[PDB]
C-alpha cells in the first residue's frame, strides 16, 4: 500500500520511512516542566510549565507545520543546500533519502543527500530544563567535503501566546537579541536590565532565552528573522542560507530568532558531532550547559541511554508476547507510552490543544491514573492522593482542579469566586464516581491496605480517611437524586454535549453509582463496617430495581431522562435510539445479568459497530434533537454526534472481555488499534502510533479519519481493556485472578508482569482454541484450584501456567 | 533606485501607484466600512469582516508572518501549463518577465499585471452601502494568437467568525463547517448540521451561518471547497495542486478547513477582453443569487459602482484643496492625510495588520480627537460624532474612558460602578478625556456657525441631561472636583500618555495646559451666552491656574512633565533620564499659558534637544537606568513607542505650536520630517506605507532610527491634519468669521486654497513677495480691502474671492 512507516519493536521506535505523511506525526520530549513537541518534519514548539503561557518557540497552528527546529546543510562546492528534515527544503525523494524514528522521549532524524549523511537526535535530557539537537554529520563520498550547517530557532516575543500573536503593538517592541561567541541570547523586556535585583516594572522583568552551538566554532550568526529569511522568502530557501553566510546582525524590536552557522571540513569517511541547545535560562547557566557539550559524543550517548533506561524500565514492568503483532506493539510500547503521556501532560499542549489551561479536569485525571497503575504504582498513588484532596467535603469532585490547588483553603462551584476563576459553574454528577475503579485498581495492584486508612484533607474544609472519602462520594451521589430516585444529572456527565438538565437522570451515572457501591462494599467488608455494608446492600438492591424498571428498553438500556420527562435513547426514537455507553457500563457495573449483558452486547455490535470502531450513538442528531442535545452542532459522525469516540471503545472492550467474549473484544481492539491502521494511514491521517480522541463515523464522508492526537482519555481506557480485560489481568485485594478473553486463534501467549515485588512469568495455553476458560492452573510447579493466585503463593520469581482449554 | 523606490503619487487620480511589488512591508488599503470591511495588501493579502475585525472575520489571515493568505487569482495558460497570480505573490514570477502595478485609491485597489502577453486587471472594492466585496477581473489577450486560459479565484474562509474559536479552539471549530457547490458559487455553512432546526430556535446560542464565494460573467468549470484538497499536501499558495492540474477537485470540505476555489475557462481571440466578477460576503443563498445576477454582464455596473465610490470620497475631499510649491504638502493635505482622517474617524482602531484582537468600545480621547481631522470636510459627520461623545459624558462631567458599542445614554454605568469595570476593563476615570471636547466642539462651531448647537440639550451617560454649554461646564467642574496638591488637576488613572503613572494624586502638566485651554474656550462660549458671572469665575480661576502652573512647572527654559503623588518632579532639567518632554512645551504654546518670548524659549529648546531627521522624540534621554515606579515606558526598547520614540500624534501638536507663533520655517520642516510622502524616497528605512501615517517612528536611540510602525489607524492623522490646516495654512475660523494667519516657509512665493466655508466657496490667494514666515500686509475680500487678517461671515458670498498679502 502507501505505507509511511513501520514499528521497530526491538528499539521500541516507530520509524517513518516516507516523509510526506498525511499529517504531521509528532512526538513529545521532556515533561510539562520543559516540553518540546516535534513533528516528523521538525515542526513544533517548546515551552516551560504552560504550553500557551510559557511558549519559547513560535508555531503557526492549523497551517503548514511551520516553523520548526530546522537544520540546513549547504555544500560550499556547488552552493546546494538541503535540510536535515525533509521539510522545509523538500528535496525530491529520488535524490533525498530520510527516516524519522520516534522513541520514548526522543526523536532521531536521519537523512542522506549528495553522499552526505546527517542524524539529528532531538531530546530533552532526563531532569533537564532545556532541549538538545545532536547533529552527526558523516561524509560518505570519496573526496573531502566543505559544508556549512545552520541551526534555526524562531523565538516567541512573549511566553504568552496572546501577547505574542495578538498584542503586536506591544510585543513587537520589547525584545532584543545579542551574540555571545557560541550562542544567541534573546531578551524579553530587554530594556529592564538596569533594574535593581529583584525589583520589577509593571510586573515585568528581563527574561532570557538562548540558542547555542557546541562542538564546533560558530562562523556567522543572525538574530533577526527577516534578516535571516530575506524579503518574501520562506523557510525552504533562507537568504542567510542561500548566501552561505549570515548577516551577523541582531534584532531590535520585531521578530527575533536564533540562527547559527558553522563550517565543517570532512575527510572521506569522517564524521563529526555537534549540538544545538535551546531553552529559557540565564547567561551563566547557559555557558555551563554549553561547556558540558564541548565534546558531545560520549555525554550525548550517556544522556540518551539514561532516557531509554528510564522509560523502557517503566515499560518493562509489563510485557506481553501474543500471536498478534499489533496487540504486542500497542500493549508493550505505544499504548503504555501514551498512557504515561496522558498521565503526565494531561491535556496541556499538542498541535490541537494550543490555548490556556486553568487546571486539571477531575474525571480526566482520575481516569488517566488507571493507564499506568500496573507500570508506575507510586506515581498513581501520588496522583490519587492529589485527586482525593481535590474532592470537596460534600463528596463531589471539583470539576476543575487549579494548578495552585491548596487543600483546606479552596473554593467550590458553590462559590461565585470559583465560577469566575475557573469557568465551571456547577458540580458534575460523574466526577467523584471515577474514584472507585481507580482507587480500587491501585489497592488491588499494590496490596496497600494501609492507604484505606490514610487521612487526606478535602478541598474546601475537613479531612477524612480514603475509605471515608469514598463514602462521601457515595453520599454526594445520594444527596442529588432525580425524580426516579436515580442520580440527578446536575450540570452534565461524561458527555459534555448531553444536557439532560440539573433534575434529569443519566443512565451512565446510575450504572457508575451501582459499580461504586460494589467497590465500596469490598472496602467495607475489609474494614468490618457491617452497618454500612448492609446499608450498601439495600441501596444497591433498590438502585438495581430502579435501573431495571425505568431504563431497560428493547434489548438495550436507555440513555437517560431529561428534567422535562423526555426519554433519551428509546428504541423507537428517530435519532439516537441506541447508545453505546449505557450498555458498556451495564455490563461493567453488573446491573445487567448474564443473558441481559449478552443481549445488549449483541445489539451494540449489530447497530453501532463499524470497520473503525463503535459509534457513540445512532442515528446521529440532525432533525430530531431535543433542547439539551448539544452534539447536534457538530457534523454527523463527528465528535459526540455519532462519532467513534475512542475513549468509549475502551469500556466496550472491557465489557466484552468481562463476559469472556474474546473474539469481539479483540475485534474491537483491532478496529481501534492505531498500529492495525498503519496500512490505511491515508484514511486515518492521525499518527499510527498513538490514540486520538475520536474517529469520524459511518455517517461522515471521511469515515475512518481520526482527530486530536496523543492527549486524550483514550489511552487509559483501552489500556485497561487490554490488560484487565483481554489479558485477564484482574488483581483483587489479596491476590490476582487470571481470566483472559482472547481470540480463538491464539494457541498460547506469555506475560511478564511485576506484581507486589515479584516477577510473574505467565504462560497461557489454549490448545482447545476457545475464547475463555480455566482447565488448569500451576503456580511454581504446584496445581492451584480455580483461576485465583493468592499473594501468599507469590515468590520473587513466580512461574505460572494457565490452561484455559 | 532610491528616487521613487517602490512607487509614486498620482495626484490626478488621487492614487498611490506601487510599481515594484517587493515592497519593504505589506502596503495595505481599506475597502468598505466597519459594517463590511476588507483590508488588502499590495500582494492581495488580508482579511474581511462584518461589524468586528476579530469577532466577525470572514477570511482567515495569519498575522506577523508572510501576508498570507489573500484574495488570490491564478491565471493558467492551458497550452504550456504555466500559471501566475494576478498579484505578484503568491506565485512570485521573476520581475523581468512579469510586470505589475498596484494602485491604491480611496476605498478601492486596482492590481494590474502583464505576463506572457496576457494583461490582467483586478479591481477590488466594496460597493457603496453594500455588505459584500467585489474582485472584478478584466483579462486582455495582447498576443497575435488565440489563448486558452483557466482563471481560479481562491478565498480562505474562517471556520468561525471569532478569531479565538477559529485559531485556538480547534478541537471544536474543526468539526462545524461544511461547503456546498451551487452552480456559480460555493456556500460555506458554519454549524451546518443546524440546518434543520425548528423555526427561529437555536442550539447552544448557535445557528447556521453562511458565507459565499461566487463568480459572475463566465461559467464555473470546476470548483473546490476543501483547502487541503485545493493546495495539495505540502504545497503552498505559490503552487496549489488544483491550479497545477488545470482542474479543481469538485469536492467539498466536511470538517477541517474549507475554502472558496472557483475555476473558469476563457478562450480569448487576439485583442479580446473579458470581464468577470468574484464576490465574497456573509449572506444567505437567496440574497447571494440576486447579488450574482446583478453582475452577469459586469462591465457597466462595475464602472458605475466605481464611479459612485470615487464621487463620494473625492467629493468629501474636494471641500478643501491646496496648491502650494511643496508637492509633498499638496499630496498629504489634498488626498492622503484627508483620506487617513476619514479612515480614523470611521474605523476608529477596529482592525489593521497590527490590530487583530477584540474591541469592546471606543476610546474617549481617541474618538473626540479623531473628530477634528474631518471637521472642515464632513461637518455633519463631526456633529453626529460630537453629539454621541457628549452623550458619552458622565454626570460628574468626566468622559467614560471606553464608550460601549451599545452606549445607551441615561442607562449606562460609570467607572464608579463595579459592573462597568468588569465589563469594559477600565477601573477609573482619566484626567484628560473630557478636556479634549473643548478644542473639538469649538473647532466644529467655528467651522459651521451652528450657534443653535450650544443650546442643544444632550443626555448624559448615566443620568440627567443638559445643553452643550452645560456639558462643557460639567467637564470643567469635573476637572475642578479632582485637584492635586499643587492646585492642579489630579492625575486620576492617567493622562494621554499610557506609560506615565503619576498616581491618582499626582499632577500632569499636560492636563493642566489642557485645562487652561478649556477655560479659554469656555470663556469664548460664556461671552457668546452673556454668562457674565461664569465669565468672572472663568477669568479668576484661569489667572489662578496660570499662576500655579508658572510657579510649580517652569524649569530651565522648559515646563516639567508633572508631579507624582509621592513628590517626585518628572521632567526636571537636572534629571539623568527624561529631562526634556515635548508635549508640555507644545501645549504651553497651544493653550497660551506661556507668553511670547517664553514660547520662543521652549520651542528653541525642543528643537535643540528633541528634533531629529525623522521628527521630534517624545522625551530625552530615554528611560533605562533612572526610571521611577510609574515610568512604565522603560519596558519598551529605547527610541521605541513611548520610550523616547518619535510619537507621530505628538508631532501634529508641535507643528501647530510652531504655526501659532508664526514660525513657518520650523513648522514646515517638522511636517516634512514626518510626511510619509516626503519619505517615499527612503521607503526601505521607513518600511511603513509612504501614503498613510503611523503611530510612531523609531527614535535616534535605536539602530533602526527612521522606521515607522502601526499603519493607518492612529491618532496621528487628525492632529497632523489640524497642524497643516489650522496651523501652517492658517485656516483659523471663530464663531463669526475666519482669520487667515498662515505660517508658511519663506521660500514660498505664492499659493492658493479652495475651501468650502459656511455654504460658500472661498478662493484664497496668498502672496508672499518678501519671503517671510508670517505676516499681514494686505487683505482683499471680493475686490474690497478689509482691515487686519479677519473676514467676518457677512462678507462671505457664494463665490468669495480672497487675496492675502503676507509681505
Ligand atoms: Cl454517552
Ligand atoms: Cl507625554
Amino acid at each position: 500500500h502507501m505505507k509511511y512507516g513501520y514499528f521497530d519493536e526491538e528499539k521500541k521506535e516507530y520509524v517513518i520511512t516516507r516523509p510526506d505523511t498525511p499529517a504531521p506525526w509528532v512526538n513529545y520530549l521532556g515533561s510539562p516542566e520543559y516540553g518540546a513537541i516535534i513533528s516528523n518534519n521538525a515542526g513544533g514548539y517548546s515551552f516551560e510549565k504552560s504550553g500557551a503561557n510559557g511558549r519559547i518557540l513560535r508555531y503557526v497552528f492549523n497551517n503548514f507545520d511551520q516553523p520548526g527546529r530546522y537544520i540546513y546543510i549547504r555544500d560550499q562546492e556547488n552552493k546546494d543546500f538541503w535540510s536535515a528534515s525533509w521539510q522545509p527544503v523538500g528535496k525530491p525523494q529520488d535524490v533525498y533519502q530520510c527516516e524519522c524514528r520516534h522513541g520514548t522521549a526522543y526523536t532521531n532524524m536521519r537523512a542522506e543527500y549528495s553522499e552526505i549523511s546527517s542524524e539529528v537526535l532531538y531530546y530533552v535530557p532526563l531532569g533537564a530544563a532545556y532541549e538538545v539537537w545532536r547533529l552527526r554529520l558523516t561524509n560518505n563520498s570519496d573526496r573531502p567535503r566543505n559544508l556549512c550547517v545552520t541551526g534555526y530557532a524562531e523565538f516567541t516575543n512573549n511566553s504568552n501566546y496572546e501577547q505574542d500573536q495578538v498584542n503586536l503593538q506591544y510585543s513587537q517592541f520589547i525584545t532584543q537579541t545579542a551574540f555571545r561567541g557560541n550562542r544567541i541570547c534573546q531578551m524579553i523586556h530587554a530594556n529592564l536590565d538596569q533594574l535593581e535585583p529583584g525589583k520589577d516594572v509593571d510586573d515585568k522583568q528581563v527574561t532570557e532565552r538562548f540558542f547555542g552551538l557546541a562542538g564546533n566554532p560558530v562562523t556567522s550568526w543572525c538574530g533577526d528573522k527577516d534578516g535571516f529569511l530575506g524579503r518574501y522568502h520562506g523557510y525552504d530557501a533562507p537568504k542567510g542560507v542561500i548566501e552561505g553566510k549570515l548577516s551577523c546582525l541582531p534584532n531590535y524590536n520585531g521578530n527575533g530568532c536564533g540562527a547559527l552557522s558553522s563550517d565543517f571540513v570532512l575527510k572521506p569517511g569522517e564524521a563529526k558531532e555537534v549540538v544545538f541547545v535551546l531553552g529559557m535560562k540565564k547567561d551563566a547557566e547557559v555557558e555551563e550547559i554549553l561547556k558540558r557539550y564541548e565534546i558531545p559524543e560520549t555525554v550525548c550517548r550517556e544522556e540518551f541511554h539514561k532516557l531509554v533506561k528510564y522509560w523502557h524500565g517503566y515499560l518493562s514492568h509489563f510485557q506481553v508476547k501474543t500471536p498478534s503483532r499489533e496487540f504486542n506493539t500497542m500493549v508493550n510500547t505505544w499504548n503504555a507510552y501514551n498512557c504515561f503521556m496522558t498521565f503526565i501532560w494531561s491535556r496541556a499542549a499538542s498541535f490541537i490543544y494550543c490555548g490556556l489551561r486553568n487546571g486539571y479536569g477531575y474525571r480526566d485525571t482520575v481516569q488517566d491514573i488507571q493507564g499506568i497503575i500496573h507500570l508506575a504504582p507510586d506515581m498513581a498513588l501520588e496522583k490519587i492522593r492529589f485527586m482525593l484532596s481535590a474532592q470537596a467535603d460534600n463528596g463531589g469532585g471539583l470539576p476543575l482542579v487549579k494548578f495552585t490547588h491548596n487543600p483546606g483553603h479552596e473554593d467550590t462551584p458553590d462559590d461565585a469566586s470559583y465560577v469566575k476563576e475557573t469557568g465551571h459553574p456547577a458540580y458534575r454528577a460523574d466526577d467523584a464516581l471515577w474514584l472507585f475503579p481507580t482507587v480500587y485498581k491501585y489497592i488491588a495492584e499494590t496490596g496497600n491496605m494501609d492507604f484505606i486508612d490514610e487521612v487526606i484533607p478535602f478541598a474546601n474544609r475537613g479531612k477524612a480517611t480514603v475509605y471515608e472519602h469514598l463514602k462521601r462520594a457515595v453520599k454526594f451521589s445520594m444527596d442529588h437524586l432525580g425524580r426516579h430516585g436515580m442520580p440527578a444529572g446536575l450540570y452534565a456527565d461524561w458527555n459534555d454535549c448531553l444536557r439532560l438538565g440539573k433534575d434529569g437522570e443519566s443512565t451512565f451515572v446510575a450504572m457508575q453509582f451501582y459499580y461504586a457501591m460494589t467497590i465500596l462494599k469490598k472496602f467495607a467488608k475489609y474494614k468490618k463496617d457491617v452497618e454500612y455494608m448492609e446499608f450498601l446492600c439495600e441501596r444497591q438492591k433498590k438502585l438495581e430495581e430502579l435501573i431495571q424498571k425505568f431504563c431497560w428498553d428493547e434489548g438495550r438500556f436507555i440513555r437517560g431522562f431529561t428534567e422535562n420527562g423526555e426519554i433519551i435513547g428509546k428504541s423507537t426514537d428517530p435519532e439516537a435510539n441506541m447508545w453505546l455507553n449505557p450498555q458498556s457500563w451495564a455490563v461493567i457495573s453488573g446491573v445487567a445479568n448474564e443473558e441481559q449483558a449478552d443481549r445488549v452486547l449483541d445489539v451494540v455490535e449489530k447497530r453501532l459497530n463499524t470497520e473503525y470502531g463503535l459509534v457513540l450513538m445512532d442515528p446521529p442528531y440532525h432533525a430530531h434533537a431535543f433542547d439539551g442535545a448539544l452534539a447536534v452542532i457538530y457534523n454527523p459522525g463527528t465528535k459526540e454526534n455519532a462519532g467513534i469516540f475512542s475513549q468509549s471503545q475502551g469500556w466496550i472492550i472491557l465489557a466484552e472481555a468481562l463476559r469472556g467474549h474474546g473474539e469481539r473484544a479483540f475485534t474491537y481492539f483491532m478496529e481501534n488499534a492505531p498500529a492495525a491502521q498503519n496500512d490505511r494511514a491515508d484514511i486515518r491521517k492521525l499518527e499510527p502510533y498513538c490514540y486520538g480522541q475520536f474517529t469520524e463515523g459511518k455517517d461522515s464522508p471521511n469515515f475512518g479519519r481520526s482527530h486530536v492526537h496523543w492527549l486524550t482519555g483514550t489511552a487509559s481506557t483501552i489500556m485497561v481493556g487490554c490488560v484487565e480485560g483481554i489479558l485477564g489481568i484482574r488483581p483483587d485485594f489479596y491476590g490476582i485472578r487470571l481470566a483472559p478473553a482472547i481470540p480463538k486463534e491464539w494457541e498460547e501467549y506469555e506475560v511478564e508482569k511485576d506484581f507486589r515485588g515479584c516477577h510473574l512469568h505467565i504462560k497461557v495455553k489454549n490448545p482447545g482454541h476457545v475464547e475463555s476458560g480455566c482447565e488448569k492452573l500451576v503456580v511454581n510447579g504446584n496445581v492451584v484450584t480455580g483461576s485465583y493466585i493468592p499473594a501468599d503463593l507469590l515468590t520473587e520469581q513466580t512461574d505460572i501456567e494457565l490452561f484455559i482449554s
